[PDB]
């Protein structure tokens, strides 16, 4: 079923910011929309616009980026460094100060715990603001509470977002790389189909995703499995739940945990309520029972069908 996955990968992968003229607009028009804004703001507080630096995040900056299924939103991850000292300042105020700049871009803009959201037509731009690690001690800072927490959980956290895309960059090398990136993109198509936050999944991967090839050692010629390689991986991750106890809940619910391999090394998927965790070893379950009938059991028509359960109706299926 190789051929297929192949097929399938070339519907869903979209080109990264370097390779996606139309997607770094999207991204300008909204650091263009910032700046502009933030004179409509800071010019009414009596002190000067703060600057910033900005810089391409997460998928479409790691070449792991998906397609958005119909009625689903491009995913477009911008950081931005303010020139500002960590311990001045409230991450959520400087987080309301970008709100507030693009109130009247796109549909509005909301603070949630680790970026400001801004929307648009048929996607949305997540925004990482940052505290300078120059007035802030060396270490880069990322703003994190919204506006309805606490201050326990209002904190600037020790970041490494060019780390962890650089760990992704640097797994593997050449066709183990390139088979290590379309399965990523396969689950988050597969998370984008049935919802396991990509970085979750893309975490998992830099952790446990084996290649799967045969190498003519004659022809000198390798062949890659992308079936058995998701096999695999999927089964180390639902291996890797272990049952968790919830007192509130008087309730074991099973639980995945996934340290990023960069600060500030929290469990990625800590914020997936035990409810939330196992309707998503429910679904891992469902798409590897499926994944191992792909491999025999079942001819191509009835193999690919079942995928499709999965995958959704872009994973192609030959006719009976
Ligand atoms: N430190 C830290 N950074 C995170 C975390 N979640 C996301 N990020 C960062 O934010 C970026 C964007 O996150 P997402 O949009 O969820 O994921 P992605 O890797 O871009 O993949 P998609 O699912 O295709 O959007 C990631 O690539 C990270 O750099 C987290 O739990 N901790
Ligand atoms: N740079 C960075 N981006 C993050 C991080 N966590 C999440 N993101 C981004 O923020 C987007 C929204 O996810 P969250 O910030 O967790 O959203 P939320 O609903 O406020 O979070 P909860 O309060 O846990 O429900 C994701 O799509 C990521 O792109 C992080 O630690 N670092
Ligand atoms: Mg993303
Ligand atoms: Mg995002």
């Amino acid at each position: 079923v190789q051929k297929q996955f192949r097929e399938f990968h070339d519907r869903i992968k979209l080109a990264q910011y370097d390779e996606n003229q139309t997607l770094r607009d999207e991204r300008d028009a909204v650091l263009t929309a910032v700046r502009e804004g933030l004179k409509k703001v800071f010019a009414d507080r009596g002190e000067a616009a703060p600057t910033f630096t900005p810089f391409n995040q997460g998928s479409y900056a790691m070449n792991t980026g998906v397609k958005p299924l119909e009625g689903g939103e491009y995913d477009i991850d911008v950081g931005i460094i303010l020139n500002i000292a960590k311990d001045d300042h409230d991450p959520v105020e400087v987080k309301k100060w970008i709100r507030d700049a693009l109130k009247d871009y796109g549909n509005g803009a909301e603070i949630r715990r680790s970026c400001v959201t801004v929307f648009k037509p048929g996607y949305h731009v997540d925004l990482a603001v940052y505290a300078d690690p120059e007035l802030s001690g060396g270490t880069l800072c990322i703003a994190k509470g919204k506006e309805n927490s606490g201050d326990e959980h209002r904190l600037w956290q020790i970041s490494d977002p060019q780390g962890f895309q650089d760990r992704i960059a640097s797994k593997l090398s050449g066709d183990d790389a390139a088979q290590f990136r379309r399965c990523i993109r396969y689950l988050k198509r597969w998370r984008d189909f049935r919802f396991p936050l990509g970085i979750g999944l893309t975490a998992a991967a830099y952790w446990w995703f084996q290649v799967s090839k045969r190498t003519d050692p004659v022809s000198q010629n390798v062949t890659y499995d992308d079936r058995d390689a998701l096999e695999q991986f999927v089964q180390t991750m639902l291996d890797n739940f272990h049952d968790t106890w919830d007192s509130k809940d008087q309730r074991s619910y099973p639980r995945l945990t996934v340290e990023l391999p960069v600060q500030p090394y929290n469990d990625v998927f800590e914020k997936m309520t035990g409810m939330q965790m196992e309707s998503f070893k429910s679904k891992l379950q469902a798409l590897l029972n499926a994944l191992k009938t792909a491999k025999s059991r079942l001819e191509l028509h009835d193999a690919c069908k079942a995928l499709a359960d999965h995958f959704g109706s872009e994973f192609p299926v030959p006719e009976k």
